[PDB]
């Protein structure tokens, strides 16, 4: 039997129209409920020879835990999250579909529903997870998506152990589509008021002392994924980055999400911004403060990186004009989005000068720094300091 693509497309669609009926309810509480009987009939029809795209690996879904998924806001088009049961296999033209079985970190959420599932005994068992969002045009996102995987591809290439986390996005309609969201990381804003501590003292806490391998480990990841992440912000002009769109992994990595405002997004800012990434008093703290090593390592980083980038220019540029070709999206405006995102490749200039640059880029990350209000007065009054 060859595989069949109605069944998926009811699939996906199923999951779509889900959200149409949450839509129909004012408040979290009511969508929260629907969600749970809406769920519940999803699997009487399943184990079936469908799948999640975002996966990357083949397998059939056998099972979705209807108490376990998330409405994640009260708006008209409200998204939310769902955790998919599935079984791997090697072959999936040739693997025949999984017989049914009858009836807040990720790692506790991975044990309640392996423990509830008919399926969890399974070898082959793998939880997976996904946001549908019925109502929202992630064209953009995947834009983003679709970038990130070249710069990592670049950096790869070029051996500049920069790191960064893209996330994939599934665009279905114009207004609709789905993310894999990464489960093993939370918030800044949410690491900070559970711990109510500082993000040194949190590591100081969480890895270990100056001199343990874990510190160290983890200070070099949150280093090699802060200089990521600037690049990305810089090259891309994500634009709104807030504690709560910065989350943290275990490993001491940071993964920037949600690229609404991008290239030429609306609005502009007014304030002489070279990027919206901002390196922050308590980053730099991480990183030893402004004379550490690890701070020193960050802008070697930035430079090897952008150096990297640039030499590679062609292979992000492409990709954003076929998006561009594609579908009048808000983050474009003619030529100009092209024209300002390979002047940020600094073609024109020597690595002599990019080094430059970079340092001129840091210092400006760093203007929010309440230290550089302080003693920067030599630039607007004629004191020499
Ligand atoms: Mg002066």
């Amino acid at each position: 039997e060859p595989v069949r693509l109605a069944p998926e497309r009811e699939f996906i669609k199923s999951l779509m129209a889900i959200g149409k009926r949450l839509a129909t309810l004012p408040t979290k509480e009511q969508k929260t409920q629907r969600l749970i009987s809406e769920l519940s009939l999803l699997n009487h029809k399943l184990p079936a020879r469908v799948w999640l795209p975002t996966a990357g690996f083949d397998h059939h879904v056998v099972r979705v835990p209807h108490t376990q998924a998330v409405v994640l806001n009260s708006k008209d088009k409200a998204p939310y999250l769902i955790y998919v049961e599935v079984l791997e296999c090697e072959n999936f033209d040739t693997t025949s579909v999984p017989a049914r079985i009858p009836e807040e970190p990720w790692q506790e959420k991975v044990r309640r529903i392996r423990e509830g599932s008919p399926y969890g005994h399974l070898p082959n068992w793998r939880l997976l997870s996904v946001i549908v969002k019925c109502g929202d045009d992630l064209r953009q996102e995947l834009l983003a998506f679709q970038v990130l995987k070249q710069l990592q591809s670049i950096w790869e290439q070029e051996r500049v152990p920069l790191w960064i986390k893209p996330y994939k996005i599934l665009v279905i309609s114009a207004d609709s589509g789905m993310i894999e969201p990464v489960v093993n990381a939370v918030s800044i804003h949410q690491v900070k008021k559970q711990s109510q501590l500082s993000l040194l003292d949190y590591f100081l806490q969480e890895h270990g002392s100056y001199t343990t391998e874990a510190f160290l480990s983890a200070q070099r990841n949150f280093v090699q994924s802060c200089a990521g992440y600037c690049l990305v912000c810089y090259l891309l002009q994500v634009k709104d980055r807030h504690n709560g769109n910065i989350l943290l992994d275990a490993e001491g990595h940071i993964i920037h999400i949600d690229f609404g405002f991008i290239l030429s997004s609306s609005p502009r800012n007014l304030g002489f911004e070279t990027s919206a990434f901002k390196l922050t008093t308590e980053f730099v703290d991480v990183m030893g403060g402004l004379d550490g090593d690890m701070f020193n390592y960050y802008k070697m980083l930035m430079l090897q990186g952008l150096i990297a980038a640039r030499k590679h220019m062609d292979k992000v540029v492409q990709i954003v004009e076929i998006m561009q070709q594609g579908s009048q999206l808000p983050c474009f405006h003619g030529s100009s989005t092209i024209r300002n995102l390979k002047e940020r490749f600094h073609m024109s200039m020597t690595e002599e000068q990019l080094q430059l640059l970079v340092e001129q880029m840091v210092d400006g990350s760093m203007r929010s720094i309440t230290t550089k209000l302080y003693d920067g007065f030599q630039y607007l009054t004629n004191g020499i300091m």
